[PDB]
């Protein structure tokens, strides 16, 4: 009755740090890849959660609220500008193991 | 409503380059790994790309392109020709798909 | 064809026995070097595609040389302390290729 999930979020490196410390605080066992992406090919990160199905939505929120896209006041007269964002994903899992 | 798959694509780092850039002018969004493996457990590069079902056998036949094996021809630093590229890919379900 | 796809994560210090016995086991792994744990700090993840049929040889593979257990260390009276620990989740995969 161990219903498993893992979660693929991909999040910005400004975001990560503040996530990843959530994620712990949380009782969410993620590891973290950094990776590559975007347009520009620029640096972000990537989690890998393994979680019971039943908790997976508790997860999503989490990273919602961490990792939006927002926009920010920034100067180089201060701009807002846009910043953030997440793309996650969650997928199956056959079986779980801890040893 | 709309099925998404995620395909892993495992590569070499001289096809890396050009890839990740098709993948873009062709408005694919991959993520980029840096890895290690092979008998001399050598470095190579990861793709992981969240793409609609409908889509993945396009991004196969993208990566295919780039990155099937063939041979080359090489001088040894009179040339020789050798095998070059490879990918491997794996293409699994995605139960939801979220972006924030 | 009946593929499935293995994540382990493990620990850095087990994890160079650990990919020579994927290679000499005939088990081609592909290794990422990431961070976990309440303290955020340097392990390892491997991603592995394999026919369905082999991977509890896999799972034992990796039980083996990356269970969790007590070892005897000197801090700088030796002292009994724990090491090791592997977490991995087998996944489905719809369609595999080699090109």
């Amino acid at each position: 009755a161990m219903a498993t999930k893992l979660v693929i979020a991909i999040v910005q490196d400004k975001d990560a740090n503040y996530l990843s410390d959530q994620f712990i605080d949380q009782n969410v066992r993620a590891t973290k890849l950094s990776t590559t992406g975007g347009f520009l090919q620029s640096g972000n990160t990537t989690f890998m959660i393994g979680i019971e199905e039943e908790r997976v939505p508790e997860v999503l929120e989490i990273i919602k609220k961490a990792s939006h896209t927002r926009e920010e006041f920034m100067t180089p007269y201060p701009i807002k500008v846009q910043v953030g964002g997440a793309t996650v994903l969650v997928l199956p899992v056959d079986q779980f193991e801890r040893f």
